[PDB]
This record gives C-alpha cells, sequence and structure tokens, in this order.
C-alpha cells in the first residue's frame, strides 16, 4: 500500500496511479540499509528497496530548472514516442533485422532544448511524449560534479566488494514524463536504481520466469526485451505469460532499488506524478567460478541459451538462419 | 531393374524380395571405376555403385565352411532378435537413458559357435534371427591374412589419396541372414561397403533430409539412427517423413558401394535370399578447411546441431535436461 509523507502531507501516491494488467504480484521488502535481512537478500540476489541509503542524497534537490543550468552543455540522447511505452532497441543490432521499425525515435540535444521541447509539449497540451536517458560524463557542470562527489561511495564501494562485483560500469541519468514505460526486459549488470524526483512502479520477475515472458532473438534489436505486450496480452503466442508473477514496489524520491543482474523489470513513471529523475549504477557481475556448483541457477542457464544462439549466429554466418536449424534441431527430437 | 546373371543364370533377384515401403525411390548409378563419372560422383559426396573394382576380389569366394576354417578362433559380436530389425545402440550411452531396452541382444562367441547356432535355427525351423557384425583383426587366420592383403589397395589407397579422407579406420565383416535388417541411420565416417555373397538393397537418403527422419538425440544410444519405423511410420509424430525420398540400388558379390559420410542408409538382406557377407571400409573424412566456404553444406549442418547437443549436455551437466532448455530457447521466440 502507499507510503505516508512526513509532516501530515497526504499519501504520496494512490492506487489510482498505477496502470493495470493481468498478472497478480507480491510487494519487494522495503528495509533499512542496516537490516542484515536487506543485506541477505543482496547476497543471495533477491530485489530489496532500501530507504535510507543517502546514496544519492545530492541529487534530491535536483529539478528541470537546476540541472538546465549546471549540467553543462553536453549531448543528452531524448527519445520521442507517441506512445506510453518506450521500448529499447540496440542500433548496432538493426542491420540484422533490416524490417524492424523503431516507435522511439532517438535525438541528439542540448539540455536547454530538451527541457523547452518538453514546455511546448506542456503549453500545446500535445500527447507527444519524452524520455531523457543520457549517461554521465566529463561535460557535466561543477555543481554536477560536486553532486556527484557527494552520492553515498562509501556505501556502494562497500557494497561492490561485499558481493565481488566488478567496476561501476556507467551511471544513467534518467528524466521522464508522468505516464512513460519502459517495457519489462533484462539487464545483464547488477544495478542500483537511485530515485530521486517523482513516484515509479518498479515490477520486476526473477530469471527462473524465462518461459513466461518470451524475450526476442538475441540478433534482434530488441535483444533482452519481452515480446509480450503487458496491455494486449497475446496468448496464443505467449501462453505462458498467463503463469507469470511479479514483485512490485513504487520508489520515491530517496529509494534504492537494487535490481539484481538478470531479473526481468518493467518501470513505470506514476500517471499524473509530474515528471521523474532516476540516476542507475551498474556494475558488471563477480566472474564466474571456476568450480561450478550444480544444480545451476536460473541465470546460469539463460546465459547458456544466450551463448548457444550467438554462436549459432556465427558459425551458420548469419543470425537469419539460427530460428530454423533450431526448429530442425527439435521438432520432432526433443519436443 | 534388375540385372541378369552371366552365363543366362536367370535374373539375380526379383521384385518380390524387397520389402514394401512408404517412399519413393530413384536408383543409384552403377558405373565401371573408369567411368569419369564415377570419379565426379565420389568427389560431389555422391553414393555411386562401381562395379569393377575388384576390391575383395579374394573374398568372393568366401562361404561360411571357408571361413569357419581359416578365419581363427577369435571371438566374434553377434546379434539375436525376434525382429527381423537390427537397431543398432551404443552401450556407453546406456547409461544416459536408463529406461532403453534393447530389442537385438549382443553375444560373444566362436565362429564354429556362430555357424552351429545358425545351422540349429535352420534345423528346427525357428524364426530367431543373427546378425554377425565384428571387425577384422589380428586374429584371424593364415588364410584370411593373405585374403585380406589380395584386396585392392591399390585402387582404394588412391581413392583415399585424392578425396583428402583420414586413415582406414577399420574393416567389419558383416554376415546376416536373409531377410535381416539395419534400420535406417548415418554415420560419421566415410564407407566404401564392399559386397561378397548374397544380395543387400541399400536405400540412401542425403544428409540434407535431416528434417524428414528424425533422428535421436545425440545422448540416445540409438544416436544417429531414424526413430521412424519404416514398416509403420507414424505421421503423428513424425510428419515430414511423408517428404523422404530414397536413392535405391541392389548390390551383389562384386558391388561396392560408396556411402558418403552423413549419408542415411538402410540396408536389408533380400528376403529368401540367403546369408549376405560384406566387408565395409571406414575413412575418416578429410579435415574440415580452415577458410569456411559458404553456403554450408548440409552435412556441416549436422555437424553443428550434433555439437550443439553434445555442448549443451555438458554445460547443463545432464543430457536429460537437453529437450527442455532447447524447447524453452525456441517457444514462442523462434518458432
Ligand atoms: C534506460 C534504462 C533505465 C531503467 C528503467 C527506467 O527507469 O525507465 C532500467 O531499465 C534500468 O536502470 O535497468
Ligand atoms: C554394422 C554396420 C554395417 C552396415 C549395414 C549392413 O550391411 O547391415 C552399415 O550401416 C555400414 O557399413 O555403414
Ligand atoms: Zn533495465
Ligand atoms: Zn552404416
Amino acid at each position: 500500500e502507499p507510503r505516508e509523507e512526513a509532516g501530515a502531507l497526504g499519501p504520496a501516491w494512490d492506487e489510482s496511479q498505477l496502470r493495470s494488467y493481468s498478472f497478480p504480484t507480491r510487494p519487494i521488502p522495503r528495509l533499512s540499509q542496516s537490516d542484515p535481512r536487506a543485506e541477505e537478500l543482496i547476497e543471495n540476489e533477491e530485489p530489496v528497496v532500501l530507504t535510507d541509503t543517502n546514496l544519492v542524497y545530492p541529487a534530491l534537490k535536483w529539478d528541470l530548472e537546476y540541472l538546465q543550468e549546471n549540467i553543462g552543455n553536453g549531448d543528452f540522447s531524448v527519445y520521442s514516442a507517441s506512445t506510453h511505452k518506450f521500448l529499447y532497441y540496440d542500433e548496432k543490432k538493426m542491420a540484422n533485422f533490416q524490417n524492424f521499425k523503431p516507435r522511439s525515435n532517438r535525438e541528439e540535444m542540448k539540455f536547454h532544448e530538451f527541457v523547452e521541447k518538453l514546455q511546448d509539449i506542456q503549453q500545446r497540451g500535445g500527447e507527444e511524449r519524452l524520455y531523457l536517458q543520457q549517461t554521465l560524463n566529463d561535460t557535466v557542470g561543477r555543481k554536477i560534479v560536486m553532486d556527484f562527489l557527494g552520492f553515498n561511495w562509501n556505501w556502494i564501494n562497500k557494497q561492490q566488494g561485499k558481493r565481488g562485483w566488478g567496476q561501476l560500469t556507467s551511471n544513467l541519468l534518467l528524466i521522464g514524463m508522468e505516464g512513460n514505460v519502459t517495457p519489462a526486459h533484462y539487464d545483464e549488470q547488477q544495478n542500483f536504481f537511485a530515485q530521486i524526483k517523482g513516484y515509479k512502479r518498479c515490477i520486476l520477475f526473477p530469471p527462473d520466469q524465462f518461459e513466461c515472458l518470451y524475450p526476442y532473438p538475441v540478433h534482434h534489436p530488441c535483444d533482452r526485451q519481452s515480446q509480450v505486450d503487458f496491455d494486449n496480452p497475446d496468448y496464443e503466442r505467449f501462453p505462458n505469460f498467463q503463469n507469470v508473477v511479479g514483485y512490485e514496489t513504487v520508489v520515491g524520491p530517496g529509494d534504492v532499488l537494487y535490481i539484481p543482474m538478470y531479473w526481468w523489470h518493467h518501470i513505470e513513471s506514476l500517471l499524473n506524478g509530474g515528471i521523474t529523475i532516476t540516476v542507475n549504477f551498474w556494475y558488471k557481475g563477480a566472474p564466474t567460478p571456476k568450480r561450478i556448483e550444480y544444480p545451476l541457477k536460473a541465470h546460469q542457464k539463460v546465459a547458456i541459451m544466450r551463448n548457444i544462439e550467438k554462436m549459432l549466429g556465427e558459425a551458420l554466418g548469419n543470425p537469419q538462419e539460427v530460428g530454423p536449424l533450431l526448429n530442425t534441431m527439435i521438432k520432432g527430437r526433443y519436443n
């Protein structure tokens, strides 16, 4: 249920701001960084919302006005779409599938241009949607650098060490409009998802629900994204989606959600909730141990399936032939 | 159609001695060793019956009496079955499938014991069937050694050189009863199949008919054998068997059939034709070239599929899990 803001300022959100879907869920635990149960969840690669890390405490003051003045004059990737769904697609893989035409259009612009184009839309009441997704880099201004350095690196660096993870891969700056949705997908890296402004509903599915969520082929641009339209699921093509069960939570300013590697997640900025701001923290996972302990974990089987698809594309000399060969291998032999 | 024996001795066989099957066929070419078309077929890895190689000319005099006196006192593998079908099974793989109970029973016996047990069956009119399949080795007697040395090694050694094949792997001595059948299967080595006594109907299918013949899993004992009962094909499980087209021939004494590597073959000793004797010649194929030329040949795709199944069994730690994972990879993603 919804949490209550301090100072009797009422519920920060209410259930009417959540989109409706076909599957059940149960809540992700919301715990203190000092709670041993929170450490055991992260250790066991299960999601947990940490409420008091102060991970991005300096960034809680961030809003569009502050950022525009201080984030510098670098280029920012801004996506546009006529729908609320911002399906991610790999442009490098767009050669393998010349019949894929994305629904989101990426435009590279300056931050003040992003703010203005957002102002125009709001002014003219248009229905176009924007999502700014840009990796933080050197080009940011001095005050953002100061904020960045003020993150709680003491806490997250200990997490990185305790879990044996690799190095910090990148921080993504995410600024979306109310109602924006990132469809279900999984990432190959560990993720601390640090909410700054507004509220995001996060729905996670463990890696052992691969069978229910039907990722695209590895060579398709939407590799790692679910083929299922959560708003109109085709149960004839995706029958096991009827068995999908999620882990759900709403993160607000100051919350950090641990999204373990290979865990599916569906992320939506609450309806009529204003703009949302997030910074994520992506780390390479721990190295695979020399002695493989059976039985394998679900995410290890996912990794095997990915490797098979990759190698089959290399060996055949064309990713389009992967499907036919795989069918030939199984029809009447393993099904 | 049937060939006519020299000396006006009538047709060596007639169509009534062939079992009836559901698929069409067209004849394998019967050519002279000196015919350039025969060399081009072997070069292109297509089957051909060579009528005049003299490959096993010294062995044409072989019969049971001669062999019993001279083949020595080594052990011979003799298979028994209540059916005409002698389905091959790998005993080393019988651990992976503890629910597989073979229909053929292997007994290790002396050659005179093989002749006697065959005599008893004939005497009592029993319906039990035997198939002697034993690799020729050092234990054979002096007269068999003389015959073996008299094979046409000049011709076959040139074939081995011209085609870049590996070394001779083994010679199999095959002695079966009339009506005996070796069900459809493919071998990973090149094969010159040298008929000595009696007649065998050989039905071959190219490697690109993998989809129609439904081999067992690689880890099953019947790896490389077809799952289709040629006498009662289950078209619900094996629908593409209705599209199978074979290459057919009957080999007699003095014929040599080139069975290219990975080509399916179904071999049956003609009905009411007496005992059959064959010696085959298995060679490792040429090495795979460093630069892979696309498009791939059919047998290369078969090799890829085999390797995937093998690696998936190693990686998962259990061959029984290969099927489930492969299904998970494809359901709703590549089909
Ligand atoms: C562009 C990726 C951002 C994010 C989802 C979101 O907040 O809309 C996500 O999927 C992740 O941090 O892994
Ligand atoms: C045991 C294998 C013998 C042979 C078939 C047969 O003559 O019954 C075959 O399949 C081959 O030479 O490859
Ligand atoms: Zn993600
Ligand atoms: Zn064979």
